[PDB]
């Protein structure tokens, strides 16, 4: 069975959501059932508040074999309220075996108010070099920038 | 400067050109000066000899910065003399910091007899997912089987 795992812990769910308890989105490298009908649950998915300027998830490959993240596309739709969305780890990288937080910011600008489209275009890839899990294709998130 | 190194050992190019020394082909980052007019280099590479079934590459990424390599086609020509090239490492992973030998066989099937063409095409990536080094394009390698 797969390794792969990532997820929101619970304490950052309760900030963004409510309901203090970890949101399971792959697990033994397999995508949660909740985003296998990508749309309908984007539609459950509202605008990240004005309150949060970062967001922490959680991932590990807890097994012995190797996986590749690559981040293809951190990019905001508008520019002129929201810069593009950070991560802090390098764009290219090893899946770590031991649980470690990757933060994505979405960084306001200020110089303006409303709600910023954009993509976090993300593959993970196997030893063979093959696209095992990805951003469901043309997804959009939203941030309310003040 | 770079930290990437790729050669072949002064033991191993004794038994394929004669002379025992070190092939530099990456040279802190940089591809030897041999490689830039490659189709010059080319003519000066004979089609491997029946005697050699497999040839060692050594490489390191010698500081601190990661390196990704993947080799993106291990494919014979001529299938009918030899079967696709074969490395003893997996197709997408990290270069090591320690320096390392990559095998690259060259199985001649024995079903028949000649010259086999076949690629090694890889790349190495930096941890902003850019390709750094690769194969020039269109490189063409030869194999003798008998
Ligand atoms: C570090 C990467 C972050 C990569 C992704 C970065 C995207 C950055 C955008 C952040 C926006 C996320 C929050 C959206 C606003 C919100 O409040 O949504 C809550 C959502 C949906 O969760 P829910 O509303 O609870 O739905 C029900 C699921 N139950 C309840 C059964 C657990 O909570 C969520 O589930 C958010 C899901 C966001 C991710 C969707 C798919 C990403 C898949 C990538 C797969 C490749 C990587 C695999 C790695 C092993
Ligand atoms: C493990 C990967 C092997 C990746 C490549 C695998 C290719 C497998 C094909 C093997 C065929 C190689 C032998 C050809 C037959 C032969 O006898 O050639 C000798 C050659 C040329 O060397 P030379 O004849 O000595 O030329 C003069 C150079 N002086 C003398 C100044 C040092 O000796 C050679 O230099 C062989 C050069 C073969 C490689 C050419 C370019 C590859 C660049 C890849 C860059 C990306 C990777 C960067 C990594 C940090
Ligand atoms: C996100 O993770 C960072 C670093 O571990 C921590 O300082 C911060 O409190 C976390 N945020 C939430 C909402 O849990
Ligand atoms: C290639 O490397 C292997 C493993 O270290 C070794 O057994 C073999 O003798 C090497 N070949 C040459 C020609 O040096």
């Amino acid at each position: 069975t797969g390794s792969l795992y990532l997820w929101i812990d619970a304490h950052q769910a309760r900030v963004l959501i409510g309901f203090e308890e970890d949101i399971l989105i792959v697990s033994e490298g397999k995508m949660a059932p909740f985003t296998h009908d990508f749309r309908k649950a984007q539609q459950r998915m509202p605008a990240i508040p004005v309150n949060i300027h970062s967001m922490n998830f959680t991932w590990q490959a807890a097994g012995q074999a190797e996986y590749f993240y690559e981040f293809l596309s951190l990019r905001s739709l508008d520019k002129g309220i929201m810069a593009d969305p950070t991560v802090n780890v390098p764009l290219l990288g090893t899946v770590p075996h031991k649980a470690s937080v990757v933060q994505v910011g979405f960084p306001c600008l200020g110089k303006q108010d409303g709600v910023a489209a954009f993509e976090v275009d993300v593959i993970v890839m196997n030893s063979e070099g093959n696209t095992i899990l990805k951003t469901p294709q043309n997804a959009i998130f939203f941030k309310t920038c003040q």
